[PDB]
């Protein structure tokens, strides 16, 4: 007996977490998981922008668990400003500042070139 119904909309009900919201690296992908319980309908969206006005590549994917897989690839290191919005309303997990480190490696290896 599965009795489920779409309740009222609410951005507060949206729960966003993950390592991406803790830290990031140039070229890496900020793993972000959004667990919606009673957030009702509405569309999800995120906007990544660095202090130097740098728009990072962001994508949103849906899951059979009713969650969303948000990822961001910082092209340049520096302080980033994550901006999430659910149904046109900011979430309790944004904006969220995150310091991203450079993709500099001490040791070298086989470069595709």
């Amino acid at each position: 007996g599965s009795s489920g119904s779409s309740g009222p909309f609410d951005p507060s009900k949206v729960v966003a977490s993950g390592p991406g919201l803790e830290h990031g690296k140039v070229g890496e992908a900020g793993l972000l998981s959004v667990d919606c319980s009673e957030a009702g309908p509405g569309a999800l969206g995120l906007e990544a922008v660095s202090d130097s006005g740098t728009k990072a590549e962001v994508s949103i994917q849906n899951n059979k668990d009713g969650t969303y897989a948000v990822t961001y690839v910082p092209l340049t290191a520096g302080m980033y400003t994550l901006t999430m919005k659910y149904g046109g309303e900011l979430v309790p997990h944004f904006p969220a500042r995150v310091k991203v480190e450079p993709a500099v490696d001490t040791s070298s290896g086989p470069s595709s070139g």
